[PDB]
């Protein structure tokens, strides 16, 4: 029956603080940056996650500034934020609580020697690509796409991208650090130490998630960058000098095993949908500019089942909102609306 009452600022809308009381506070992880609590809002009884992070006095929090601009069905919702306190200041991000992650669901299937039904692979990957299409339209790259950062409501099948702690607006000409993004999901250009990478690193990472959901395990594992590259070269083949330059190591000797392109069909298990494999090959490309855009991925034939008017979830419910595209979200390529928004929508 303990209640904490704070004066917190809404995430969206004008900077107008209000009194917010929450209860049933409990720790649900230490996210390196700080602690993450779960709580229940007294008024509505809705569950929230509170991400407590040490506030730098010098500059405003980049995660916060990005989160306040974002408003999308497939991105974790910032309800409130407030400051508290050691004698240092802590920023608290109050987020809509989502009970599961793709990581946890995938692992349950994995250690039961089962593959996740393709319907869920389609649903999760499509919603990820929508979230990426949205943030990329602002020039914002996530830079840490991985199964742990993909929240899931198992009932509604709604996926929400979270953890914008590494997220940044990439401006052509300005260099960016190459040591972001988690091991297994790092694009080759990042491994090669490129600082002139684009939002297409997120597409590579998304491709790694797709393959993982199909395979039941990470496609490019390895404790070192060298090990990872070998696993990449085993699938994609040895990168041509042309492809190397576009990834952008520049100065640093080449010298990889001269291995042939292992055909994509033999990578996955026998009855893996051909379109799933086709999609992978167009996401996991050496040349960054050669990779599909998020919006192009959404319109790929692998997701056709989702656009079928009779499609429903295995639990009987309707699919979540898949077609409520905005102008912002479609700006990369508006003509695609004729595929993305089907007749019945
Ligand atoms: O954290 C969650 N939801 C959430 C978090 C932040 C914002 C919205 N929703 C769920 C509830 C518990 N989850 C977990 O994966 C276990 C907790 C956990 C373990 C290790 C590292 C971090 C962490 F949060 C996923
Ligand atoms: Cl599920």
């Amino acid at each position: 029956s303990k209640v904490t009452t704070v004066v917190a600022t809404p995430g969206q809308g004008p900077d107008r603080p209000q009194e917010v009381s929450y209860t049933d506070t409990k720790v649900i992880g230490n996210g390196s940056f700080g602690v993450v609590y779960q709580a229940k809002l007294c008024d509505s009884g809705e569950l929230v996650a509170i991400k407590k992070v040490l506030q730098d006095k010098r500059f405003k929090n980049r995660e916060l500034q990005i989160m306040r601009k974002l408003d999308h069905c497939n991105i974790v919702r910032l309800r409130y934020f407030f400051y508290s306190s050691k004698d240092e200041v802590y920023l608290n991000l109050v987020l809509d609580y989502v009970p599961e992650t793709v990581y946890r669901v995938a692992r349950h299937y994995s250690r039961a020697k089962q593959t996740l039904p393709v319907i869920y692979v389609k649903l999760y990957m499509y919603q990820l690509f929508r979230s990426l299409a949205y943030i990329h339209s602002f020039g914002i790259c996530h830079r840490d796409i991985k199964p742990q950062n993909l929240l899931l409501d198992p009932d509604t099948a709604v996926l929400k991208l979270c953890d914008f702690g590494s997220a940044k607006q990439l401006v052509r000409g300005e260099p960016n650090v190459s040591y972001i993004c988690s091991r297994y999901y790092r694009a080759p250009e990042l491994i090669f130490g490129a600082t002139d990478y684009t939002s297409s690193i997120d597409v590579w990472s998304a491709g790694c998630v797709l393959a993982e959901l199909l395979l039941g395990q990470p496609i490019f594992p390895g404790d070192s960058g060298v090990d990872q590259l070998v696993e990449i070269i085993k699938v994609l083949g040895t990168p041509t000098r042309e492809q190397i330059r576009e990834m952008n190591p520049n100065y640093t000797e080449f010298k990889f095993p001269q291995i042939k392109a292992h055909p994509w069909t033999k990578v996955f298990r026998p009855r893996t949908p051909p379109e799933a494999i086709a999609l992978c090959s167009r996401l996991l490309e050496y040349t960054p500019t050669a990779r599909l855009t998020p919006l192009e991925a959404c319109a790929h034939s692998f997701f056709d089942e989702l656009r079928d008017p009779n499609v429903k979830l295995p639990n009987g419910r309707d699919t979540p909102a898949l077609f409520n595209f905005t102008t912002q979200e479609l700006s990369s390529n508006p003509p695609l609306a004729t595929i993305l928004i089907p007749p019945h929508a």
